[PDB]
């Protein structure tokens, strides 16, 4: 087995612990780049700008007021103190927290505010690319070519979207970086997995974890410091070129080696383990023919997912978790500014309860069982998102309270339904089940945004929507089996023995 060559040329030695950390240091700025919109698309309070030719009754005898008492955003009357009119000679902008975000660059405002929402989704859209086109990629290519060539697109992409001259060109060059950092953090886990030891695959996927919750912290420090939004996009991303110059510097996974019929490059990479590992003489004792004989007994379509009637019914159920999880989770985590407490301490609050929810979850789940588990943290999320929407916005404490909790919930959701999802599907097409789930969250993401647009009509509306869909999601959790305390499946038919 290769997990014996492993374990032979060093098990977790002094390579894995670089490699592994130099890997994993860039899912820091995955959450920066993914939820970069809140703050490089933050909307300041804005109104329409006078005509040019008209004397400062002043700028109050210009604007009509909202039910509030503050002047409309989107109108101006076409007379000094009552014909009210677009703002056809452009908005002001309050410069006071945020002097420049896209939304003040390009007037995405009024009816042109849904190209905010419209650029979040574009971004996702190319995650979900990436994580297609780069997953197939880094089979024929290998993790480390990949990775050196994500690196640097996302780094020219992000630096490009920062110079970018119009909103088009914004769109585009977020869509490549959201392509190249899909492809990042999941061939992240894919190389740093395949040099470990099968015993500590759990804790690689427990790192990237604190990763990136991590990284919920550094974005709010960086936004913080650097307010423009063209110098933060360009902050967050020229961190890429570094790790693009050094990703030249890893090795590519033996594993991967062997799964390409190249045993010689399997051969090479083990003995420069062995060599950093101070396994030096166990690796000179490795050969062509020992690995042959190691690798030769290890060495189902997704269509099967849908043509097994058993298979079809878990993979539907765990698509409509993997896809309510996800849509709730940027639903909310992409309405920062709708709290009323500053974004950067609710950025802050945000990163900070991912801990504990974690060991929640992790309490839970060993207690009662994943269902429960499942069940719970979706019911509470979707309640929690369901009151914000009808709790009115002036009690901010409330309303952000119950925003952690709604957000912590969540993230417990992306815990359980990721052990849940492997421990359900067969051996045969766990990996592909695995898959699928992640395919349906990043679809989750790329409608949130969608959704969002709706609060330009009903301003509550996208709220209900994402409280409503992890509620029915809660109920989808009852149809699954509870896998607690129960052996993994290998086959179809050990699914249909478990369910008799």
């Amino acid at each position: 087995a290769f997990n014996d060559l492993l374990k032979q040329v060093g098990g977790v030695g002094r390579f894995q612990l670089i490699q592994v950390t130099m890997v994993v240091a860039p899912l820091l700025l995955m959450a920066s780049h993914n939820t970069l919109q809140n703050f490089t698309a933050a909307i300041p309070p804005h109104h329409c700008r006078p005509p040019a030719n008209a004397n400062l009754g002043g700028l109050e005898a210009w604007l009509p007021l909202d039910k509030q008492g503050q002047p409309e955003s989107c109108l101006r009357f076409t007379s000094p103190q009552r014909v009210t009119e677009p703002c056809i000679d452009g908005w002001v902008y309050d410069n006071s927290t945020f002097p420049s975000t896209i939304v003040t660059e390009w007037n995405l405002v009024c009816s042109h505010r849904a190209f905010r929402q419209l650029a979040q989704s574009l971004y996702m859209v190319g995650v979900l690319l990436g994580a297609m086109v780069f997953g197939y990629l880094a089979d024929r290519l290998g993790r480390r070519k990949v990775l050196i060539l994500n690196y640097l697109q996302t780094a020219v992409s992000g630096t490009c979207a920062a110079y970018a001259p119009n909103y088009t060109v914004y769109c585009v060059f977020r869509l490549l970086s959201g392509m190249s950092l899909a492809s990042i953090a999941i061939n992240c886990m894919t190389l740093n997995v395949e040099w470990m030891p099968i015993h500590t695959r759990a804790y690689v996927g427990t790192l990237i974890g604190y990763v990136y919750s991590l990284g919920q912290f550094l974005l709010a420090g960086i936004a913080y410091a650097v307010p423009h939004w063209r110098h933060l996009q360009l902050v967050v991303s020229v961190p890429f070129f570094i790790a693009f110059i050094y990703s030249w510097f890893f090795i590519e996974s033996a594993r991967w080696y062997s799964s390409s019929g190249r045993l010689d490059l399997t051969l090479r990479a083990l003995q420069r383990v062995a060599r950093i590992n101070g396994k030096q003489e166990e690796g000179a004792k490795l050969s062509i023919e020992v690995l042959r004989t190691s690798l030769q007994k290890e060495l189902a379509s997704a269509m099967e997912l849908l043509r097994c009637p058993t298979l079809r019914h878990l993979f539907l159920c765990l698509s409509m978790l993997w896809f309510a999880t996800s849509f709730a989770y940027y639903g909310l985590v992409m309405d920062l500014q709708g709290f009323g407490v500053s974004m950067y301490l609710i950025q802050v609050i945000f990163g900070a309860v991912d801990l504990p929810a974690k060991f929640v979850c992790f309490l839970v789940i060993n207690s009662m069982g994943r269902r429960p588990a499942q069940m719970a943290s979706l019911l509470l999320a979707g309640i929690c998102i369901l009151v914000n929407g009808i709790i009115p916005k002036s009690h901010t404490i409330i309303r952000t309270s119950l925003a952690v909790l709604g957000k912590g919930c969540l993230a417990s959701s992306f815990n359980c339904i990721f052990l849940y999802t492997g421990e359900l599907y067969p051996t045969v097409i766990r990996q592909t089940g695995l898959g699928m789930g992640s395919t349906m969250a990043r679809v989750g993401s790329i409608v949130s945004p969608l959704v969002s647009m709706t609060a330009e009509f009903y301003p509550s509306m996208p709220l209900f929507i994402f409280g409503a869909v992890p509620v029915v999601a809660s109920a989808v959790t009852a149809l699954l089996p509870e896998t607690l305390g129960q052996p993994l499946p290998d086959t179809v038919q050990d699914l249909k023995s478990r369910s008799r």
